[PDB]
């Protein structure tokens, strides 16, 4: 039932369905950026839509009307090439969000969504999606996705998940001499220089210089334990960051870089007679 310039509709749901779909939106990066008014504003324009298994809710190539929400089930995502090559680029399941780059960049699909299970989906029409999210999602991607495809250790992730780094950055400016990370304090962030020049070092000991494209802050993350080596600006410092929970959802794919980029700083401490119990994990 659909209770009564651009007016938004309300679909009727019960507070349980509600708080569920809250909860699938606080998680994206593509919603949680908006103001209470305008959240609850998108809860209550999603509809829902049930779907059997076996069903193509997608298919790779059609014009683009809905993003959806998945409340239950399983959703493959694959391309087909080739000879018929099915190539599944993921599998989704409860909260998960997918068809919003038709909506985003007004594009055929790029790919078939498929319910390996039966699927509940909520539905959220263009029109919803255009006038209240799209335009700032799109100028934070515009803003980033470029300066993100130069981050080296970004440069092994596929564009589809780079431009999900876009919508969950925070920004910041630090000034000549500012501290960034201080060693030995408690830090949950991970960082990216996007612009200017820093300095890392330990006891007193310079380890490691920074410019535009460099990453810091992972270590405390990557180990759980206190700040390492405290890092400080040069210059008039550009970062963006990410949250730890980010940080674990977004660069899952990039562990193995991390971890042996981790093993060059074990080299460095040992050669400067410096702590490498920092390197190890508790
Ligand atoms: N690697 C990927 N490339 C493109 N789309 C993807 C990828 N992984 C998941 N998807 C989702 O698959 C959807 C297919 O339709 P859309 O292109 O509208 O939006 C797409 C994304 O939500
Ligand atoms: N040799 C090194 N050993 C440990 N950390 C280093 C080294 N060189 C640079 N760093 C960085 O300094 C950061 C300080 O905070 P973290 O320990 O979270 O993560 C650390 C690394 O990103």
């Amino acid at each position: 039932s659909v209770s009564a310039n651009f007016i938004p509709k309300v679909y009727k749901k019960d507070e349980k369905e509600k708080a569920k779909i809250r909860e699938a939106l606080n998680e994206s990066f593509l919603f949680n950026h908006l103001n209470k008014k305008e959240f609850e504003i998108i809860v209550n324009a999603f509809f829902d839509k049930n779907v059997e298994k076996g069903v193509n809710i997608i298919n790779e190539g059609d014009y683009g009307d809905l993003l959806y929400v998945i409340d239950q089930g399983e959703v493959e995502i694959y391309k087909t090439k080739e000879n018929n090559k099915k190539e599944v680029l993921t599998v989704l399941k409860s909260k998960d969000v997918f068809g919003e780059l038709a909506l985003l960049y007004n594009s055929k699909r790029a790919a078939t969504a498929t319910a390996l299970t039966k699927c509940h989906l909520w539905a959220l029409d263009r029109e919803s999606f255009t006038y209240i999210i799209k335009d700032m999602v799109a100028k934070k991607r515009k803003m980033y996705e470029d300066i993100l495809s130069h981050v080296n250790i970004l440069k092994d992730m596929d564009p589809y998940e780079r431009c999900k780094v876009a919508d969950c950055l925070k920004s910041k400016s630090y000034n000549d001499g500012e501290i960034i990370i201080k060693e030995g304090e408690e830090g949950d962030t991970f960082f990216i220089l996007i612009d200017g020049n820093a300095v890392a070092s330990k006891d007193n000991k310079v380890i490691k210089t920074y410019t535009k494209g460099d990453y810091f802050g992972e270590l405390a993350l990557l180990k759980n334990k206190p700040r390492a080596a405290t890092i400080k600006a040069q210059n008039f410092c550009q970062v963006v960051y990410l949250d730890r929970k980010s940080f674990k959802r977004l660069l899952g794919p990039i562990e193995d870089i991390l971890h042996r980029n981790v093993e060059n700083y074990k080299k460095v401490l040992n050669e400067l007679g410096l702590d490498t119990t920092c390197i190890d994990e508790n």
